[PDB]
């Protein structure tokens, strides 16, 4: 209601500033606050730094991706609709159930990480709180439209990032526990000290004690741990598939016009790497130095921002946490909710059941498969959750699964010899061998398929990465025997129920300004510093500063250059609510009006005289 | 009854009714402009000099 209220406001007095302001509100959600903390946790300072990197490259590429949207079939509605122009009938079911299930991957996700939260936190029973978190998202879906823009999202990148900044400057300066960042650097040598014994009872197995095993001398404070280089190249491959696949993100690709704002995509794709790389390392390294009881499969379901948040801030800190979650976690799910109704929609009831439909089925049908979706998840969301599957095991497999087909989704976009029916075998070959080959690693080195011998770094990696190339390699090989010479003509053609010089200049700065911070992030930094083989007392202080900065320039930036290019708007509602100058304007038409009346009739006008002396 | 109390909630917090009955009296002189032939050449020689 609070958008609702706004945009009337707006409505009854009628680049590059707020477009950055919705790339980093569509990025955002539960995984981003919750299993980047886990990872800082688990492995240390390299944990924030590859977590937020491996997840900012696809944000710079993917607008080389909406130029295609505005260059090879504009007009469209979803992804679906491209492959079933190009590749005829045989690929539109393959590459609608794989849509359909990394979209299911993707909520499930949201819901066992918002439930884990508040299961935890005001004692509300876990499973009622599986099911009724897809009913205020549902609300929101309906009440304000279905195609929701700017002015909400503007918002909830205001809510997070003003909890960004408390939570670094309470643990970094204002805390009276940790106080200054010499003071975690103090905290995070003693346990990694030889001379710590804490077997039993004195602590449990796995838990935050000793030496870690894969860092360099088992140090909180490296660059060269062994299990923080593994999960960057897991969170590559992951995120390839939400990116090309999730289909939420085309939509967004579609209304967005890549024309006059290219600068848009860059700018927002530096500002969200302050959001897992300034919170990862507060509240993840917060954890680590108070010695919290933190147990290995309680970090797993993502459970260390609120016991930061607690132990540091009581009440409000708990309170501030849940705020902003919430808004991350209902602003991305109806992102999702409409992507599967738009999915069910446009894709089939449309291509097979009622060609001939009009304007006023289609919101009908689009307005209940949010209500079906929603119910579905409520229920698919309790079935997990009696199994021990938590957040940080689904994020970890999600690309294993549907990761088979990212590549034959580009090849559809920017490759001229990609045939039909290769990614019939490209993308269907790719899953079973991903699942056999994660399988029998899991079963092969530990003796037992379980939840907790499937969500250890070795099986998971050597899934993803068999995942994402054989189907690419398949694809490959069936291309070059059977070329198509598509000419990108016929996707062209679909119902719509100097131009390519700006789109051909917009594409070359996206590639040029783009490529040459992806080697300065993923390439020059890691190795830059990989010589500190341990950090010195004084280099982990530019380490807390750079994170402070980077969380305050930033948050400056969104909160602030939205407000500063929009200004006449806010002028324009602020003078039509506080003053009367519409009223008066309007009577100073009336008066000039009469003046001609006036002046007109001869006679008048001097008995007007005669009146205005005689009062 | 919706339409009811969204009348009553429009007449207390905004200024809907004064607005409308303004819009009749410029309506109404909009026609005697249009009638006299010279004035309304006059309003245009006044609106360009202010």
């Amino acid at each position: 209601v609070f958008t609702s209220f706004l945009v009337w406001l707006e409505k009854r007095y009628v680049k590059t500033g707020l477009i950055a302001s919705v790339i980093v509100s569509q990025w955002t959600w539960a995984a981003t606050i919750l299993q980047s903390s886990n990872v800082a946790w688990q492995y240390g300072v390299s944990g924030p730094f590859w977590y937020a990197s491996g997840a900012t490259i696809q944000v710079l590429l993917f607008g080389v991706m909406a130029i295609e949207i505005k260059r090879k079939a504009p007009n469209a509605h979803t992804v679906c609709e491209i492959v079933k122009a190009r590749w005829g009938t045989a690929t539109h079911i393959v590459f609608l159930v794989f849509c359909l299930a990394t979209n299911v991957v993707v909520t499930a996700m949201l819901l066992l990480g918002g439930s884990a939260v508040v299961n935890a936190l005001t004692g509300v029973n876990l499973y009622a709180a599986s099911f009724l978190i897809p009913l205020g998202v549902v609300v929101y879906t309906l009440a304000g439209g279905l195609k929701a823009t700017f002015l909400a999202s503007y918002v909830h990148s205001v809510i997070v990032h003003v909890a960004l900044v408390v939570f670094v400057f309470l643990v970094y300066t204002s805390s009276k526990e940790l106080g200054s960042p010499s003071v975690v650097y103090d905290r995070l040598k003693d346990m990694v000290a030889k001379s710590r014994s804490c077997t039993e009872p004195l602590s449990h197995h796995g838990q935050a004690c000793g030496p870690v095993d894969g860092n360099f001398r088992g140090s909180y404070l490296t660059m060269l741990s062994s299990g923080g280089a593994v999960f960057g190249l897991i969170n590559i491959v992951g995120n390839f598939g939400t990116v090309f696949v999730d289909n939420g993100y085309w939509v967004s690709a579609i209304a967005a016009r890549p024309s006059s704002t290219h600068k848009g995509y860059l700018l927002g794709g530096l500002v969200w790497f302050a959001v897992p790389f300034s919170l990862a390392t507060s509240l993840g390294l917060g954890a680590l130095a108070l010695d919290l009881p933190i147990s290995k499969d309680e970090a797993d379901r993502g459970l260390v921002p609120p016991a930061t948040a607690i132990a540091l801030m009581g009440k409000s800190g708990s309170l501030l946490l849940l705020t902003m979650l919430f808004m991350a976690v209902t602003s991305a799910g109806s992102s999702e909710l409409i992507a599967v109704s738009s999915l069910f929609t446009y894709d089939i009831y449309r291509t097979y059941i009622n060609p001939r439909a009009t304007g006023r089925q289609i919101l009908k049908i689009s307005r209940c498969a949010v209500l079906g979706f929603g119910c579905f998840m409520g229920i698919l969301a309790v079935v997990l959750n009696k199994a021990g599957v938590s957040l940080g095991w689904m994020y970890l497999a999600m690309g294993v699964l549907i990761g088979s087909a990212v590549i034959p989704i580009a090849f559809m976009l920017l490759w001229s010899k990609a045939n039909a029916f290769g990614a019939i075998l490209g993308a269907t070959s790719g899953c079973v061998f991903g699942i056999i080959t994660w399988l029998t690693t899991a079963k092969t080195q530990y003796g037992r398929v379980d939840l907790d011998s499937t969500g250890k770094n070795g099986p998971m990696l050597a899934g993803n990465l068999v995942a994402i190339l054989t189907g690419g390699l398949i694809h490959a090989v069936c291309s070059l025997v059977r070329p198509q010479n598509y000419d990108w003509s016929t996707t062209r053609e679909i119902k719509v129920v100097l131009r390519e010089e700006k789109l051909r200049r917009a594409k070359a700065w996206i590639v040029k300004w783009g490529l040459v911070f992806t080697i300065l992030i993923v390439v020059i930094w890691p190795v830059l510093s990989l010589p500190a083989r341990v950090f010195s007392r004084g280099y982990f202080w530019f380490w807390a500063i750079v994170a402070i900065a980077w969380g305050t320039i930033g948050s400056i930036v969104i909160i602030g250059l939205p407000l500063v290019e929009s200004w006449d708007t806010i002028k324009s509602v602020c003078m039509g609510m506080f003053t009367n100058d519409r009223v008066m304007k309007k009577l100073d038409d009336l008066n000039h009006r009469l003046r001609a009346l006036t002046m007109a009739v001869p006679e008048a006008e001097k008995i007007y005289l005669l009146e205005l002396e005689k009062t």
